[PDB]
């Protein structure tokens, strides 16, 4: 409730020339004042006269109908930043050292002397790419810093800390003034030739910072930061984040978590003497000698406080600096510095080969019907196939431009110019074009943008081979619907006084061109002996073709920007842009290790309880046969470096007794952590969201850091949205969108209007105006029409029907059309089409509704009726599992100390239901969890022909129809869909445990009727309503249901007729 309310501050703030707040009511009377009240409001504006007499005249609109807006007029030029921004510049100037950075361009040099004119300027290296200004940004923290200006005790520390930081940014920007940004927030040569070039990303940078500060360390640590940052552009990061790395070794085990038989968390007493050789100290402190020459003083200062004792109870500090280094910005370097930087493998090529045969020996001896119409498959995924050149096409009787694979296999098929057979050449002749990865902290990296013949001819092997991951553990990031919590649970697990884990960082080798030989070599050579295991022509043809991607990727040439050139040079090592990237590295850092970690076995004995490959990461826990001694550990380190350095690999390997570090998450002193360095106010890349979708990403963003230990001010970040989901009627007429409309569940929710509680309608008002934001969910497209009239587009669909249909299939059908008419809305003017569209129907849906027929179900009705048939009742559970993750905010650390969390993942997509395995078995075909939501709930006379019409054979077909498991499958459908629709994978229930005894115990439902479906929702309503509370209030309460029996009925109907509802809030969680 108190973001309408800030709202208001913020316009009052910002304008000081009108507001005419707008309201809406279910009831027709109230709204019919609303009217009245609007009205004269806007009479008495345009005039001059007060609303103060109308506001008491109207109290009954104030205080019971719903406030749908803020209505905000004001004549001036915004110029208002740069005078309020004065008020603070009573500082010196921050002098950028041009001295920091190897590359000439990563140095805050003046725009101009980087790009002495306007044609070779570039915001390619420093452009936030977000859809909010700098200038926004100001107003923002000057807003609060007004707000906290009288604060009192400790909260007026937190103002001090702030106002003093905020002093250097508005100090720097005052000098060269406020960079002013265009429509598309992109920052031109104009207006930043005459500043430092990384001036505006900075000043994001040190402005989120700085809104992220309250304790002491927060200050000191944002200012030493928010200074270097200034002038260190490329190392500050990695000089930061590099202790940890050895800090994890060091802290001693006091009991910790451990992984049991049935892979769930349980606790231990074990204590583990962390055992650090001398010479790591050494290297521990090369690292802080670095950070020190590199002008970090305090940082450094801190980590030393820490090693006199070590302690895990004073290491939240370590870790606050681990997340915050990240906070400075992306690395953006130029493509051709990133791509620059590029007899003992007979171990390695062999492990390679073996394992990729593993993985697809049955399948092709068996003739998996996958592996048969691979073709098919990928031309199915090019949907999830990664992007492409922009080419040109012609659909109907037009011609555009799309990046799009899908698109192009249209125009391709079309043309007769289709040919998946051949593999297209990359080498100098058909140079790749070139995609970058730009992250925090590391170098930029490169990715290849390959045509659409190398996705097709890797997605159906690539599919077979993760399947194999899923059921391998030491595929960590694959293995069943596992989470990080059973990865740390199993490093923890054997951890003795007699075992060591070494773990070794390997992002570097991954673009080694000594690498890329063995790696191609050892998939081919696998791919021959699968070959001579089938003679299936659609099996060794799809098996052939993929052996083909590797061998013209054996020598691949590169198409390098060097200033408006496009250099070509001859690239020589294995970048990402294919479809096994990740699922090849992973075989390849498994192969590593093992090659690794066989050759030191000559020299000492141990024995391999775990081996574990983890994104760009790998590790292993080994036991020896005596107590383990920092000599001993001091001879398996330089084993270990020397093996890794006979094979050429530049990787950073360590070892200890009681923690790691690795990219995804850290364990130190038995307890698991996760770095919460996400930025905010500065993007990776441009996309093609909108500013509301960005809105809810920064908010998702801003729940993920405070989750993991990063907290920005919850006002500030309330601010941004202000400025981000407005929108502009006139020049001079902007409207802001209130608390109900953004944190309604509805089409448009943007944020919760607390934290970590999702709420649902359970008004009528709040009814009321999720059924009329949901009329216009989904806008028309005029182009996105031609074209699914376009005869290209329409021998597209029924080719690929064609092919996967047997008999007469339109269910499957009129989901194909649907899905690429879909598939299209990235290309611009589709999107375009569409977001003026939402954006105008928006603009007048606030002003008016009411005519709305209302028909379809969605998740909020469902629970609007059970909620009144449940007694609350206060109870107690008292704190019994200890924190495993110290980071976690306090009101959801409670929920795991009285409930505990969960080790695994919520099946939300059908695919565990038999049809979804028998469609597999003899289909092609992926049906989603919505699709099989309405197939289960079908009659079955026509489950049979859907079945068959896919290729199932019938007595297969009839036999399922029928069958226990089919009724069986109805419950899990619906059940699987249910838990999609309640987002309970993602945000703060990912980590609760909903089928907790201590949970259970607080929900009393008697099974009044013995209804699989209507037991379920009540049970999971109750889960959710109880642990709401705990989150909110500290407390628990009990929840009775007493459901009618007779209700159950009309209420199991309604449960197969549910919308799901689709949103920023909801892109924003997939969007992670």
């Amino acid at each position: 409730g108190k973001y309408n309310l800030i709202l208001s501050e913020y316009l009052s703030f910002i304008y000081n020339s009108v507001q005419i707040p707008i309201y809406y009511s279910s009831n027709s009377e109230l709204e019919n004042r609303c009217i009245e009240f609007h009205s004269k409001c806007l009479e008495n504006s345009k005039n001059g006269l007060s609303l103060r007499k109308l506001f008491v005249e109207y109290n009954d609109v104030i205080e019971n109908a719903t406030l749908l807006s803020i209505l905000s007029y004001s004549y001036d030029k915004y110029n208002a930043v740069e005078r309020k921004l004065v008020k603070y510049a009573k500082g010196k100037p921050l002098e950028a050292d041009l001295t920091v950075n190897e590359l000439d361009y990563e140095n805050n040099k003046m725009t101009s002397e980087l790009f002495p004119t306007a044609e070779e300027y570039t915001d390619s290296l420093m452009d936030p790419a977000i859809l909010t200004s700098l200038s926004s940004n100001l107003n923002a923290v000057m807003f609060w810093l007004e707000k906290h200006e009288n604060d009192v005790a400790e909260k007026l520390k937190v103002y001090k800390r702030r106002l003093d930081l905020f002093t250097i940014v508005a100090s720097t920007i005052n000098k060269y003034g406020v960079p002013r940004h265009n429509a598309k927030y992109r920052y031109e040569y104009d207006v930043m030739k005459d500043k430092p070039y990384y001036l505006v990303t900075w000043a994001n940078s040190s402005i989120e910072m700085l809104m992220s500060v309250f304790s002491h360390d927060d200050y000191l640590i944002a200012k030493e930061l928010i200074v270097l940052s200034y002038s260190n552009r490329s190392t500050l990061a990695k000089l930061v984040s590099s202790p940890m790395s050895i800090l994890v070794a060091l802290v001693d085990i006091n009991g910790t978590f451990i992984t049991n038989e049935e892979l769930e968390l349980e606790f231990s007493n074990k204590y583990v003497r962390a055992i650090v050789p001398d010479q790591t100290f050494d290297e521990l402190n090369q690292m802080l000698d670095n950070m020190r020459k590199a002008g970090l003083v305090d940082i450094p200062k801190m980590i030393q406080d820490w090693l006199v004792d070590r302690s895990i109870e004073k290491f939240p500090l370590m870790a606050k600096i681990y997340s915050w280094s990240f906070h400075v910005g992306f690395r953006k370097q130029k493509m051709l510095d990133a791509a620059l930087d590029q007899e003992m493998y007979r171990e390695y090529t062999m492990l390679i080969r073996d394992e990729v045969v593993k993985m697809l020996e049955e399948p092709v001896k068996h003739d998996d019907h996958l592996l048969r119409d691979s073709e098919l498959a990928g031309l199915l995924s090019m949907s999830s196939a990664s992007n492409g050149e922009s080419r040109q096409l012609k659909f109907g009787r037009k011609t555009i431009f799309s990046t799009k694979k899908n698109m192009h296999v249209m125009d391709d098929m079309a043309n007769e110019r289709y040919t998946p057979g051949i593999i297209p050449p990359v080498n100098v002749d058909k140079p790749i074009p070139l995609g970058r990865r730009d992250v925090p902290g590391r170098r930029t990296r490169i990715i290849f943008i390959l045509p659409y013949e190398y996705f097709i001819a890797q997605h159906a092997v690539v599919e077979k081979m993760l399947i194999y991951a899923k059921h391998t553990r030491e595929y960590a990031e694959f293995y069943s619907q596992s989470n990080q919590l059973l990865s740390y649970g199993d490093v923890t697990r054997f951890l003795s006084n007699n075992t060591m884990v070494l773990y070794t960082d390997v992002s570097q080798w991954d673009s080694s061109q000594h690498n890329t030989q063995p790696f191609r070599k050892g998939i081919i050579m696998g791919l021959d002996i699968l070959a001579n295991m089938t003679n299936d022509a659609k099996v060794l043809q799809t098996l052939n073709l993929y052996k083909q991607t590797q061998i013209n990727l054996m020598d691949s040439y590169v198409q390098i920007p060097d200033g408006n050139v496009i250099k070509k040079i001859q690239y020589g090592a294995v970048a990402s842009g294919e479809k096994q990237t990740k699922a090849a590295n992973s075989i390849a850092n498994l192969a590593l290790i093992k090659t690794v970690l066989s050759r030191i076995s000559n020299k000492h004995s141990f024995a391999t309880k775990i081996i574990r490959v983890d994104g760009d990461d790998n590790y292993a826990v080994l036991q020896f046969n005596t107590e383990v001694t920092k000599q001993m550990i001091q001879d398996v380190s330089n084993d270990v470096r020397e093996t890794y350095a006979r094979m050429n690999a530049k990787v950073k390997a360590l070892v200890s007794t009681v923690g790691i570090e690795i990219a995804k998450r850290y364990i130190a002193g038995g307890k698991i952590f996760f770095r919460a360095g996400i930025n905010l106010l500065n993007n990776e890349k441009r996309g093609q969201s909108t500013q509301w979708d960005q809105a809810a990403i920064l908010y998702s963003n801003y729940i993920v850091n405070r989750l993991r230990g990063f907290e920005t001010d919850r006002e500030f970040i309330l601010t941004k949205i202000m400025q981000m989901t407005s929108v502009a009627i006139t020049g001079s007429l902007r409207l802001f969108p209130s608390e109900r409309v953004l944190t309604t569940n509805s089409t448009f929710k943007v944020f919760d209007s607390e934290d970590f509680i999702i709420e649902y309608g359970t008004t009528v008002d709040e009814v009321y105006i999720q059924r009329a934001f949901m009329s216009l969910s989904s806008q028309k497209s005029g182009i996105a029409d031609e074209i699914a009239a376009s005869s290209t587009f329409k021998n597209y669909v029924t080719r690929l029907s064609e092919q996967l249909l047997f008999s007469k299939n339109n269910i499957v059908s009129r989901g194909i059309a649907l899905t690429e008419k879909a598939k299209l809305n990235s290309y611009a003017p589709i999107s375009l089409e569409k977001r003026r569209a939402q954006i105008s129907a928006l603009l007048t849906m606030l002003q008016k509704p009411v005519t709305f027929k209302s028909s379809k179900i969605t998740i909020n009705d469902i629970l609007r009726d059970i909620k009144p048939f449940f007694t609350v009742s206060d109870a107690h559970l008292p704190i019994q599992y200890q924190k495993f993750m110290p980071t976690l905010p306090d009101n959801v650390q409670y929920i795991i100390q009285c409930i505990g969390s969960r080790t695994y993942q919520i099946e939300d997509d059908g695919s565990k239901s038999a049809i979804s395995r028998l469609i597999s078995k003899y289909s092609v075909y992926k049906p989603s969890i919505e699709e099989l939501y309405k197939v289960i709930s079908l009659h079955e006379n026509e489950i049979q022909l859907y079945l068959i019409s896919l290729g199932i054979p019938k007595i297969d077909a009839d036999t399922y129809v029928g069958s226990k498991i089919y009724s069986r499958d109805k419950y899990r459908i619906l059940e699987s869909y249910v838990y999609n629709l309640l987002s309970i994978n993602y945000g703060c229930y990912q980590l609760f445990d909903f089928n907790s005894p201590d949970l259970e115990k607080l929900i009393r439902i008697p099974f009044k009727g013995k209804i699989p479906a209507v037991t379920f929702i009540l049970h999971l309503y109750a889960k959710l309503e109880v642990i709401n509370y705990a989150i909110k209030n500290g407390s628990w309460i009990s929840l009775f249901c007493n459901y009618p029996k007779s209700e159950m009925i009309k209420l199991w109907k309604k449960m197969w007729n549910i919308t799901s509802l689709r949103s920023p809030y909801t892109n924003a969680n997939f969007f992670q």
